[PDB]
């Protein structure tokens, strides 16, 4: 069927959790014994959100070469992401030397620091000009360039240096403070506006490395920001934009890592996304 009808179908019949609880029986399962190794249990937030061995990122390191992030690549669209967890205060290290590996451009945070009262993820970029940080671990230097607070979202540039061959690169942090702590946004505007921001930046681009994404456990905002980005790409390639199937999509991104989209009414916020974004395209 079409999307915008099979929502107003959806939403007259209520069934909202049984499409969900459909995706959730149909998705794929791999194995993902790197993340279970007893050496890796505080490089995992959550015990039941892992990245699969087929997909996850390998950090460029012979001791250990594990962190809770997966790539996940979409061949008819021509888009790849790095979808990860918000860092731990003892993998801060490895999130920017993944970010300098990967050869990145930008980093999507979709959380705050704390949200309900409880640390969500670790503060792991300087919020002062003057104060750096240093990671002695990976040997990287993390400085706050400029920064630009607007309502919805804050943006703000950062340069990574490699302080073993002295190179430095210019990072930008893309960060949406407006997520609800309880729940899925009202309307999509201002998290399409903010997608469009990201995409204007070159960000997304194949000229740079993939893009890095993160919430809290990296599934479920995260999974909403790249299936609305690609869907929206599809119906822009496409002779027949009205072939584009959100729920197909969401289970190929499915394949490279577990869990995506959290809840049916983040489901349900993905359609109304996708959907008012098809009508500012044109
Ligand atoms: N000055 C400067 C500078 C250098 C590099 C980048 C990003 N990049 C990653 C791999 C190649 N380039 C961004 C700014």
């Amino acid at each position: 069927m079409e999307m915008e009808k099979e929502f107003e179908q959806i939403d007259k019949s209520g069934s909202w959790a049984a499409i969900y609880q459909d995706i959730r029986h149909e998705a794929s399962d791999f194995p993902s014994r790197v993340a279970k190794l007893p050496k890796n249990k505080n490089r995992n937030r959550y015990r039941d959100v892992s990245p699969f061995d087929h997909s996850r990122i390998k950090l460029h390191q012979e001791d250990n070469d594990y962190i809770n992030a997966s790539l996940i690549k979409m061949e008819e669209a021509q888009r790849s992401y790095i979808l990860t967890q918000g860092p731990l205060p003892n993998t801060v290290g490895h999130f920017w030397e993944m970010v300098w590996e990967q050869k990145s451009r930008g980093v999507v945070m979709l959380n705050r620091v704390m949200e309900k009262g409880s640390l969500k993820c670790a503060q792991y970029w300087p919020q002062k000009e003057e104060k750096e940080m240093i990671f002695e671990d990976t040997n990287l230097k993390l400085t706050l360039i400029s920064e630009d607070i607007k309502s919805y979202y804050t943006v703000r540039q950062l340069e990574l240096e490699n302080l073993t061959t002295q190179e430095t690169r210019e990072i930008l942090h893309f960060h949406y403070t407006t997520w609800p702590d309880f729940g899925v946004p009202e309307s999509p505007a201002s998290f399409l506006n903010f997608l469009f921001k990201v995409r204007e930046s070159g960000s997304l681009s194949p000229e740079h490395g993939p893009v890095v994404v993160h919430c809290s456990a990296g599934i479920g905002r995260s999974g909403t920001f790249c299936l609305a980005d690609t869907c929206l790409l599809l119906m822009d390639k496409r002779k027949d934009p009205s072939s584009v199937d959100i729920k197909k999509v969401l289970l190929e991104m499915r394949k490279f890592r577990m869990g995506l989209i959290q809840t049916a009414d983040q489901l349900r916020f993905s359609y109304l996304a996708v959907i008012e974004g098809a009508k500012f395209i044109m």
